[PDB]
């Protein structure tokens, strides 16, 4: 969590800022922390694919609202398209940064393609510059509703969480972006036992059922859902 530290010597050698967060949750995964203010900062809401259609539009529209650059984009969504939408200058040294999970790594991928002393550089067509390895990062988390927002989105892992009221609360908001209302116990004891998670005595396993759960869930396998809305819930 300390680096940080490194963002900002990662940050001294670029202009601009690719902040990759997930569509499902935009505040949540926020590069909260970090000082972007006196680079180019492109806010980025990736994995449309698997977000609520209605409410990833309703992020732009808020985020537009605070005069801010955003654009949406998904893993399936060609080079050509993403390289239009990101439309950098012809100064543009470029940092993609976000906490775990968001997409980074396939960006890039992207970006570079079959092309290729610390960090390197890959550079477009026009020039671009773009750093091949992103920033990732590690925030403070205070709150619950943060933690399990977090988890929801893969950024998290279920081996990190301490407090059993986390694991509720991402499934209360699970529930409610979804439509189920079940009790969390009744609903991962059977979970556990559709996908075959039991321990010694044969009793479900609800502990592996939870991380197999929010893994599905962070994948998209869970259904089309978004767990924040502008909005605000
Ligand atoms: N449905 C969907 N999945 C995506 C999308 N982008 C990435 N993923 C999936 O999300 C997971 C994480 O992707 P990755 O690019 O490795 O993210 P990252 O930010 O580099 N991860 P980290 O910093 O934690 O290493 C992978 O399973 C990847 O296939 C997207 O637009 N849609």
């Amino acid at each position: 969590e300390k680096a940080k530290r490194q963002i900002k010597d990662l940050l001294r050698l670029v202009n601009t800022v690719v902040e990759v967060r997930d569509a499902r949750a935009p505040f949540a995964t926020s590069a909260y922390g970090v000082d972007f203010s006196r680079k180019e900062t492109i806010i980025l809401l990736n994995k449309v694919d698997i977000a609520d259609e209605k409410t990833t539009k309703k992020w732009v529209e808020f985020f537009k609202k605070q005069g801010k650059r955003v654009i949406t984009t998904h893993k399936g969504e060609p080079r050509k398209v993403l390289l239009k939408k990101l439309s950098f200058d012809r100064l543009a040294r470029v940092l993609i940064v976000g906490v775990p999970n968001t997409g980074k790594s396939t960006i890039i991928n992207k970006l570079k393609g079959k092309r290729a002393k610390g960090i390197q550089w890959f550079s477009l067509e026009n020039g671009v510059k773009i750093l091949d390895t992103p920033g990732i990062l590690y925030k403070n988390i205070f709150s619950e509703d943060l933690a399990a927002k977090l988890l929801l989105v893969g950024s998290l892992p279920v081996e990190r969480i301490e407090d059993q009221r986390i694991f509720e609360r991402a499934f209360e908001i699970f529930a409610r972006s979804i439509g189920i209302e079940s009790s969390f116990s009744e609903f991962f004891e059977d979970f556990a036992r559709k996908r075959g998670l039991l321990k010694k005595g044969g009793v479900p396993d609800i502990e592996r059922a939870l991380m197999l759960f929010f893994t599905e869930v962070a994948q998209g396998k869970a259904g089309r859902v978004s767990f924040e809305r502008p909005e605000d819930i």
